[PDB]
């Protein structure tokens, strides 16, 4: 029911699009999430273009451009004819230090898009003697978390039809990302939307917008400067988080991350309020009968959290408080940046959008999207090539750093590990370990206060 022809023209910038082309990031083009898969039996590089020819014509977004010259940006979905994907081979079986090659490669190709004409998706094979690593870059503007995870199963698909001497032949195309965004701009002055506006506006009013503290003034910092600091649960109390510790107030495992968070800051900071960036998938059921399951694109969405940092206690009401705050935010924050940079400003009430979060946190859940077919995994060569805090080679070392402290946490072999990144400009190493130490005292505090107030109870 969905359209699968071919999609192409105009489509208009989503929220998280516009946010990027307003940042005007140096080197915009190099702004890219990656993967490197490994095959011991070997990539053929026949097949891998016959599939990645099947996939770039599938999920149309993956061909979109952009002009941008005087701020005049244009993003344009071509149709099918053109450059889909630039593909490289090489034969790495005489070199002794493979992943220097394929981390120099990698490097160079991440810095090789070409916005204005394309194509965005980059591959390259890299052929040893012990088996072959498969390279992928795509510039963030056509692509997400979710979508990764699409392209991943329709290339397994697609390469085990091939490897079976069958036609390749992937899912049915769910609504493109073209008609999706075409309905958001209706969504944003319907009313629905603007029904939301009290609540915003109360988060708004609330807002203190009291500065982060830094340790140094410092005016745009690059990502070359940025630092992660990694800290992690050991699989016993990581198991009492995922699978006890939330008996306790019925939360999820993400409601007691951010009371965590709050209990840190609270401490480290000395605010007695924070905004923090959450970000959703932002494949919400807002438009009535629409279906993005399996279509590729940037749909993720921001939004913006107020904790309270002065009433910190008890630490039973701190997480119910928590919690509640989460549960009443309309429709999983999808209509704020929606709001923000779509909606007509006669139709936005009073907001005004000075809420400008430096801290993000995400909580990214289990670690596996590259590693679910036995015909590929992950590449142990991956290097600064991931979708992830990991991934050094995404953007341009000269690209302005746009958070302060980007806090992530995802689960690695049962444990639980959160990355504090920060810019080396703006604090010291110091500074981030009191941070990140102070969050991990409180995070056990509450997981042993919820398996003890369960047992209460
Ligand atoms: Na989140």
């Amino acid at each position: 029911k969905s359209d699968q022809g071919i999609i192409a023209g105009n489509v208009p910038l989503t929220p998280i699009q516009k946010w990027f082309f307003g940042k005007n990031f140096t080197n915009t083009g190099h702004w890219n999430q990656s993967s490197v898969l490994y095959r011991p039996e070997g990539f053929d590089p026949k097949v891998i273009q016959s599939v990645m020819d099947k996939i770039i014509e599938h999920h149309d977004a993956l061909r979109m451009v952009y002009q941008h010259e005087n701020g005049n940006v244009v993003q344009h979905n071509r149709g099918l004819g053109g450059q889909l994907y630039d593909f490289f081979s090489y034969n790495l079986t005489a070199q002794p230090d493979v992943q220097q090659a394929i981390e120099a490669e990698t490097q160079r190709l991440h810095s090789s898009m070409n916005l204005q004409e394309g194509p965005l998706v980059k591959v390259a094979l890299f052929q040893t003697l012990h088996g072959d690593h498969l390279f992928l870059a795509i510039h963030h503007l056509v692509v997400d978390g979710i979508s990764w995870r699409i392209l991943f199963e329709d290339l397994a698909t697609g390469y085990a039809q091939a490897l079976a001497g069958q036609a390749i032949s992937l899912p049915e195309k769910t609504d493109s990302f073209q008609s999706w965004s075409q309905w958001l701009q209706e969504y944003a002055n319907e009313a629905d939307l603007l029904s939301e506006i009290p609540y915003w506006e109360s988060l708004e009013s609330q807002a203190k917008n009291v500065s982060l503290p830094k340790d140094y003034e410092v005016t745009d910092c690059k990502q070359k400067s940025v630092r992660n600091m990694r800290i992690r649960l050991h699989p016993e109390e990581t198991e009492q988080l995922l699978k006890h510790a939330n008996q306790a107030y019925q939360t999820e495992i993400n409601d007691l991350l951010l009371a965590a968070l709050g209990l840190a800051f609270a401490e480290w900071s000395k605010l007695a309020q924070i905004v923090i960036h959450l970000e959703g998938h932002g494949r919400e059921d807002i438009i009535e009968q629409a279906n993005v399951a399996r279509t590729v694109g940037w749909f993720t969405s921001q939004y913006p959290v107020l904790l309270d940092l002065k009433q910190t206690a008890p630490l039973s009401d701190y997480i119910k408080l928590t919690k509640e705050n989460m549960r009443k935010i309309p429709r999983k924050g999808i209509g704020y940046d929606i709001l923000k940079h779509v909606t007509l400003p006669e139709n936005r009430g009073s907001l005004s959008f000075r809420v400008q979060p430096e801290v993000t946190f995400n909580y990214l859940g289990q670690f596996d999207a590259d590693m679910r077919t036995e015909l590929f995994t992950r590449s142990p060569y991956s290097g600064g090539n991931t979708l992830g805090a990991d991934g050094k080679n995404n953007l341009s070392p000269e690209s302005e750093v746009y958070t302060a402290l980007n806090i992530t946490g995802l689960i690695e072999g049962g444990e639980l590990v959160l990355t504090f990144s920060y810019s080396s400009e703006q604090y010291r190493e110091e500074s981030i370990q009191q941070l990140s130490q102070s969050y991990q005292k409180h995070l056990l505090a509450i997981i042993a206060h919820c398996l003890q107030s369960h047992h209460h109870h």
